[PDB]
DNA sequence: GGTGCACCTAGGTGCACC
DNA sequence: GGTGCACCTAGGTGCACC
């Protein structure tokens, strides 16, 4: 169930497979393009991020599904962070009084990382209860 | 026949420009 | 402040050399 390295000697490319829940994921590295040498070591690169944690939409967003939610109905508030392709904002979603709230950052005007930063401090900050 | 450098392309991305 | 559209990187492959 941990990383593994597979070859491909017919697509000539390295092919980096492992297991999140019970779905498998793959992730091709050619040697064709990149040689033996670098092939291996970037395989390695991906073997050690995978140590750390992440997870496989944070390295590839393009790759899935279009509207991705990180965390879903935390406790109270049912918080809830969402990663929108098709308009590019950061979301957040809550239930104050029972009522269905929402924010939105775009990626277009400060980039997904900031917009990821602002959206991640304004909802950990609303589970730690100083929010409007 | 195997290998990897050198190009090429499509699509995401975020800056500049008002 | 919002977009358009100039970049950038990843992915694919031909092509002289082992």
């Amino acid at each position: 169930q941990e990383p593994v390295i597979l070859i491909d000697k017919i697509e000539r490319c390295l092919v980096v497979e492992w297991y999140e829940n019970n779905i498998r994921r793959e992730q091709r590295i050619s040697y064709k393009k990149y040689g033996n040498d670098k092939a291996k070591l970037r395989a390695k690169e991906l073997i050690e991020k995978l140590k750390s944690g992440i997870t496989f939409e944070q390295l590839y967003p393009d790759k899935g599904p279009p509207i991705v939610r990180v965390f879903e109905n935390v406790g109270v508030y049912n918080v809830s962070l969402i990663r929108d392709r098709i308009e590019r904002e950061w979301r957040v979603e809550w239930l104050e009084n029972g009522v269905p709230m929402k924010a939105r950052w775009s990626c277009k005007k400060v980039g997904n990382d900031e917009a990821q930063k602002r959206a991640d401090t304004f909802a950990q900050s609303m589970i730690k209860g100083i929010f409007n």
